[PDB]
């Protein structure tokens, strides 16, 4: 049978699960945890968010990581992903404001646990949520300094590593830098939520050309800069640190030679934009073309430290579009940084139909194809270097006016038809060259999935927030059970 | 060298309607520069009063008197059993002040109306280049000639020169090629300033360091492809027959990624786009390459709706000159760095050593050709892949023998040009290959069926396959590479 077995990966495989601070954690402002830019955004705009819902509580996460951890055990999660929150461990972001011990104690307390049980922890240093004390004295990522930001970056990735790194040995510095740009400074629909004037956000007094790429570029200044600090003093033999980039793989729109063209575009200015300075030390060709002034250029020193600066890379897949050409010409200008590709990202193709089936959200259309597209990618054009696929899987709608009954989220027959032919599709990239290590479902846990609030659950493990957040395993959280049982059984 | 002969080329290889010529320019063969009222060239002004451009400061004025012994160049393509010859027409030599009000003159009408005649006498097809780079220096003076910053003059006045031809030759000849290699004629001409007028940006070494490499090699290319459009317009509306075809030939270098970095494969599609793309795109969908307007931005003019329409699909056919190959490096955008020759927009060096250090293939004399006939290949997969697999004609291919008056080249090893013989041979058997592979190629043309003036390169460069004697009444002499294509053909 093609439905995957665990056999069917080496015995050095990794399979997992992920989620990410404000998601899952809740306990927002206790024990003296600072207030993050998420908590700020969604305290001030909940009409930004789809069912007007924050994550004050989500999945409660904070208090209940035991619960989190024993049903990791048995589902024989070989790792588990998740995510550091700056303003836990440092209120005011800052050396100055001073180290939080509760916030400390909760992350060593969940990575010995995890430790003790056999499953090894995947930390995401950064994944969005930014102290609001930050934001408010220089932007945050938008520092147009370049060096507030990478510094204060730069000592919190220190004191993870101080207060962990003897025990942790996979780092991610940055989650998905693209769609955090992208959709906080360009599309505004998510924190801080800025935007060109015109644009529909909540502070339309941006410009959605320009900021993406200052924050981007502080993003890569720091991740240079934990990275050195690292290699420096902190790397050891058996750990790795690299970033995960959120990547929708690309196919030509039609069949003229100007869609392959504006296939590479998107690419580029999806995934090669964070990629290509952390393998090379520079930019696509194709962006600083583009976007020319509005993309900072790297001082020779920086570029040094930028190329190579990882030992394994992460990339967060769920679906693909279409790219259609777009001409330069006078009748043509970008409102976006994504409209730099000078291409249209289409869900439907020239026939009328969808790239894939739809999978239920607004977003996400069901193409396997295109995650083997993108490993061909990583190994004949990147190095073909250490990847973790460290997000996938789908959302199942679940609103005030559509309710989602219990027992029909419970059996998530399309999450997980969905999850086992892209883990197919990883053998088969396997047997062609690609050299994939490992995949995590994306959400262990429903949670709070920002701009959709809990109109989304991701979830391998349901979470009832009508009662105290009781966990339950799905039908996809008893299929991996089952599929991580033994690497190599016996008769799959 | 020269290998196995099972490898050797035979006619038969090739489809009954195959087409097999050799190939000649105006300027370069006719000489009579100033005869029966021919008017003055840009070239013959160049190499006037700038020999120093020319490596040996010779200049056309004679060339190989083809002008007087276009019979005896008929004879030689006759007995070589060539199916075709592809010859340009002196637009100076046919309007002396390249305008309508200048008038026509009539002993240059007649000059081509008898070589053509005679060439449809012994069976041989025309193939005729209208602009093969001898712009009349009367319209030069008038507007600078494809600098024209109106973009309507020159257009009006190639348009009208097109015509002439069109009127005058039309019913014999049915095989038009309007521009000849318009990237190395804008490029030299306007950017390094090797070609005439020798103009270049100022700090450059060249005759008129007065101009602008990064602009004016695209003002003269935007008004060629207008050009190109109108006459294209006018053939099909009034001279297009079923049986006839017109086009445009382009120079193309091969080109391949100087290492194996995922950056040196982008850099050798910006340097096939700079190249071919510059020209071609144009001709096939209407507009510059995406590259070169990502990078030469405002520096590449913009079409109007009328003119894209004209431009799109404006050739039944299309010529490649094709010699060598380069290996294309990749350069990155910085500010430490700037272009200052339009090529330079490619952002990509040329190397003829690649990584290894060896050359892509061996020397064949002269300073820049280099035998890579799987280069021919790489182009023709390009042809059929990317832009529709249109009818191809090789309209130019072969190498220069180095004649100096330093290191003099004995005429009887000038005529037993057995690299010639090798390098023809090669390309000829590569068309084979691309055929089977699909390539929608039906002519190959060696480049200089007589040894004539090279450009900058004057007479130090001997790219015939029958050789001139210059110094004894320009008596022809058929070499070995002749000798073979004879025996080929019959």
């Amino acid at each position: 049978s093609e439905i995957p077995q665990r056999d069917w990966f080496p015995s050095d495989f990794t399979f997992g699960a992920a989620t990410s601070a404000y998601q899952i954690e809740g306990a927002w402002n206790e024990d003296g945890k600072g207030e993050s830019n998420w908590d700020h955004f969604c305290h001030n705009h909940p009409e930004r968010i789809l069912d007007g819902s924050n994550s004050d509580i989500g999945a409660n996460s904070y208090h209940m990581y035991k619960t989190d951890v024993r049903l990791l055990k048995e589902m024989g999660m070989d790792a588990y992903r998740f995510s550091i929150s700056w303003p836990r461990i440092l209120p005011k972001g800052t050396k100055e404001g001073g180290i939080n011990p509760d916030g400390i104690k909760y992350y060593r307390n969940l990575i010995n646990l995890l430790l003790e049980n056999g499953i090894e922890p995947y930390v995401t240093i950064f994944h969005w949520d930014v102290p609001q004390a930050l934001e408010e004295k220089y932007g945050g990522f938008l520092d147009k300094s370049h060096k507030s930001i990478v510094e204060d970056y730069t000592y919190f990735a220190k004191v993870c590593f101080d207060n962990f790194g003897d025990k942790v040995k996979n780092w991610l510095t940055f989650n998905e830098p693209q769609t955090f740009t992208s959709f906080s400074y360009g599309t505004g629909v998510f924190a801080p939520g800025r935007c060109s004037p015109g644009l529909d956000c909540a502070y339309p007094t941006g410009n959605s050309l320009v900021e993406p790429y200052t924050a981007g570029h502080n993003i890569l200044l720091a991740h240079a800069e934990a990275v050195d600090l690292y290699n420096k003093h902190y790397k050891r033999d058996d750990t790795r640190i690299g970033l995960a980039f959120d990547v929708m793989g690309r196919v030509p729109y039609g069949t003229s030679f100007l869609d392959k063209q504006a296939e590479e575009r998107s690419w580029d200015i999806n995934l090669g934009w964070f990629l290509e300075p952390v393998v090379r030390g520079d930019y696509p060709f194709s962006m600083r073309s583009l976007a020319r002034e509005r993309l900072p250029f790297f001082k020779d020193e920086q570029k040094e430290k930028l190329a190579g600066s990882y030992n394994m890379l992460g990339l967060n897949y769920y679906t693909s579009r279409f790219s259609k050409n777009i001409d330069i010409s006078p009748n043509y200008s970008p409102v976006l940084n994504t409209d730099d590709a000078y291409a249209s990202q289409e869900v439907n193709g020239p026939d009328g139909k969808p790239i894939g089936p739809p999978m239920g959200n607004p977003w996400i259309y069901m193409y396997p194809e295109g995650l083997k597209d993108l490993l061909m990618i990583m190994k004949n054009k990147y190095g073909n270097p250490p990847i973790y696929i460290t997000e996938n899987g789908i959302g199942d709608v679940d609103t005030k006016e559509t309710p989602l009954p219990m027992e029909a989220a419970l059996n998530d027959y399309k999450r997980l038809d969905y999850i086992q032919r892209h883990i197919a599709t990883l053998k088969e990239s396997i047997d062609l060259g690609s050299n994939v290590q490992g995949y995590f479902a994306w959400s262990l846990l429903d949670n709070f999935e920002w701009f959709a609030g809990f109109t989304e659950r991701y979830g391998i493990v349901y979470v009832d927030r009508n009662n105290n957040c009781t966990r339950y395993m799905k039908e996809s959280a008893k299929w991996l059970k089952e599929f991580n049982t033994a690497k190599k059984p016996s008769k799959k």
